[PDB]
């Protein structure tokens, strides 16, 4: 496609889109630019280039792609099958590479948050921490995750890998059934509503994620 310099700048194709999403560019100083490499029904390549200063433990953006969806309750889903892989160049950086899902009881929430938010974090680099406090650690789908868990009006569900998993293949309804099996979360009345795979930069830079294949579906 092409060039995604601008704070809210974005490209889409239909199924995929891609998104600069410099939100929290007040707490820093610093750029980013974000580009399509490729794009179609079965997936889509884009990279991201960064670096900010300041701030050092607020979010400076969640460059991400993001996939189409009919929104549906998270107990009647099959499967949300999702393959990655990715690489940074420069990892003497504070940023983290995750995947971030919304769910909310009323179906029209605004799709950039939710009731729940669950985060898959297949990188953590520097010091960076998730929200709130570690409560668990889980083997999922053949990763071992750090649980995190914290938030107020949105609750957030971080699984974290402690070290980066740069090539991902699996189904995000394994982390849904462990979260409605053993933490009470109510699959039964919660819509997912959204689903992006990104990079939340703290400080440092320059540093680029080069996304070479995401792919991304829910059933």
């Amino acid at each position: 496609a092409q060039t995604l310099c601008d704070q809210y700048a974005t490209y889409s194709n239909g199924r995929y889109t891609v998104n600069n999403n410099l939100w929290g560019k007040s707490s820093g100083s610093g750029s980013q630019c974000t580009y399509v490499d490729s794009i179609s029904n079965s997936g889509v390549a884009w990279h991201t280039t960064w670096t900010w200063s300041g701030g050092d433990n607020q979010v400076k953006s969640y460059a991400n792609s993001q996939v189409s969806l009919t929104k549906k309750l998270v107990s009647q889903i099959s499967s949300i099958p999702t393959t990655v892989q990715w690489s940074y160049d420069n990892t003497n950086t504070r940023a983290d590479v995750a995947y971030d899902l919304f769910t909310a009881a009323d179906i029209n929430h605004v799709t950039y948050s939710g009731d729940y938010e669950l985060m898959i974090w297949l990188a953590r680099y520097g010091s960076v921490q998730p929200i709130g406090s570690q409560i668990d650690s889980v083997n999922i789908g053949g990763h071992t995750w750090e649980l995190w868990y914290g938030g107020s009006t949105q609750k957030t569900y971080s699984f974290v890998s402690a070290t980066p998993i740069t090539s991902f293949s699996g189904d995000v309804m394994d982390f849904w059934d462990y979260l409605t099996s053993r933490h009470g979360y109510p699959a039964s009345s919660q819509y997912l509503i959204n689903m992006q795979f990104g990079t939340e930069p703290f400080t440092g830079g320059p540093a680029t994620l080069r996304v070479s294949q995401w792919t991304a579906s829910v059933n």
